[PDB]
């Protein structure tokens, strides 16, 4: 079992990144979750980069490999 | 099992982004979700990138490489 | 069981980044979850980079690099 | 069992970051969450940088360098 | 069992990193949580820096390095 | 069992960085948590620095290195 | 500079697998080389086999495999 | 430099296998080699096998195998 | 520099095997070689066997395997 | 600088497995070598097996193996 | 400099196995070498083996292995 | 410098396994030598066993096993 989550630059105003593994007889209840924005300057902002997601990387040689000028 | 949730340079309001394995006899409730907005200025902005998404990367030898100038 | 939550650059309102693993007989409430945000300046801002998500990397030479100029 | 957290740079108000593990017969109530901002100035800000998630990395040699310029 | 928390540069209200392991038969309440911002200037700001999240790291020779200039 | 909280330059308000094992027949209570901040200057700030979390780190050769220049 | 002699079931005289490299100002004798041979049998007899003769095996999956029955 | 001599299941009689390497200002003189065989039997037998000679052999997977029955 | 002399099952009579390296203003003499043989029986015999002769062999992965039955 | 013999199960009468390095003004004289054979029964001889002569062997992973029934 | 002689079931008469190294204004005379063998039986016999002649070997897992049954 | 001999199961009549190492203005004389065999039986035999000759051999793990049976 393999759970990863990256979270980057972001305005959030509820229940998010989770995760559930392997209940028995649960239950549960959420509310009402309320985002409301005004007159804002520059929000949620992300600079450049590659997303690389795998599961097996084998004899990686001179690779991967991200140059920022 | 292999799960890999990336977010990136977002606004939400609610209920992301979740991974939910392996239940037995479960039961949940979710509520309402708004998103209002009004006069932003620049939101939810991202740079360049690639997004590469493989399951088995072998033997790979000069590869995988992004410039930016 | 391999549970890796990574967080940067966020406004937030509650319930974030949760990992509920193996659980019996439970039972649970949340609440409603705000964000209000007004005439604000900046905010949630991330430079460069990249985001790598593997589950093995074997072997690698001269790999998973990255330059910043 | 791994559970790694990892938070950084940010504003939140309630309720972040939490592993609950193996659970028998529990039950739990939480409350409500605001965020209220107005008029602020660089909240939320992060340089640049990489970030890896991996189970295994064998062998590795030469690799996961990140230069900064 | 492996846990660990890392938290940095940040502004929190209430209940974070925290660790619930191994309980049986509890039961807990959590109350309200606000978080009140105006007129700040620079709150919740971070240098550069990347972010390994490995289980294992075998024979890595000359790896794992960082450079800032 | 294995349990490491590292947490730095923060400003928080309540109930943070808890680690609650082996717990049988208990019961809680926890109340509110109010962050109120106005006209602040420079609040929770970090230089750089890289974040490494792994469980075993084996055989590692002139690796896990960081220069600040 | 590479050099690989292989001799085998073989009847010789003399003056044979020699490998001279990188004389300088030399100067040599060799003499008479006699073989007289009367009413052998079952002399300089070889089994099957293959003779492979690389400078580069790269990649090699599954291959150079020789069965005896 | 790469000097390898394999001598097998021979019968010789004399000036066999040498190697001269960088030599300067040298001389010399060798005699006679006399080979005298009579009514032998079974004289110089090798039984089966390959021959490989190769300078690099890189990344061979499951290669280079040689079953006898 | 490599050097690597492998002799095996062999009737010889004289001046083998040698190796000569990085002389200066040298002089030698050798002499008469005499093989004589009569009426021998089952010399110089060798079993199986594969002979290989390479300088690099690099990530060898369960290569290199001989069975005899 | 390298020098390895090895030698097996054979007949000599003289001048063998030498290694002459790094001389300097010298000079040298051998004799007459007699090998004189008769009536013999199952002189040099060798049972199986296979000859390696590599000079870098790098991460041999399962390899290298002979098997003998 | 590295030398390495491993001589093992042979019969011999004289001047073998010998390594000079860096000799200046030197001189040397060796005599007549004789080998007699009448009517033997079962001389110079060796069981099975394998010979492995390398310069490094690094990081050899699982490997070297020789069964005999 | 290194210098190693191993002899073995064998029948001499002199002159063997000799090291001159760093001598100047020296000289010597050695003198004949015979080898006279009549009428033997099971001389210089040797059971099974491998020859490794390395000059490093570096994290060697599981590796170098011999089993007899």
């Amino acid at each position: 079992g393999f759970f990863s989550f990256i979270g980057e630059a972001f305005q959030g105003a509820g229940d998010m990144w989770r995760a559930y593994t392997d209940m028995k007889e649960a239950g549960w209840k959420d509310g009402d979750k309320y985002f409301h924005a005004r007159g804002n300057y520059d929000a949620a902002q992300r600079g450049p980069g590659g997303v690389w997601a795998a599961e097996k990387i084998s004899d990686a040689r001179e690779s991967f490999q991200e140059f920022f000028g």
